[PDB]
């Protein structure tokens, strides 16, 4: 699992 | 921007 | 920013 | 696990 | 789950 | 902002 | 879990 | 800010 908010 | 990958 | 990867 | 908020 | 809010 | 990962 | 808030 | 992770 990864994610990412930028 | 968000994204995620599971 | 933040992200995870688990 | 990793993650970090910047 | 993951969630956010802006 | 408010994020979250569970 | 990782939670955060700016 | 504030973060936490478990």
């Amino acid at each position: 699992k990864v994610w990412g908010s930028i």
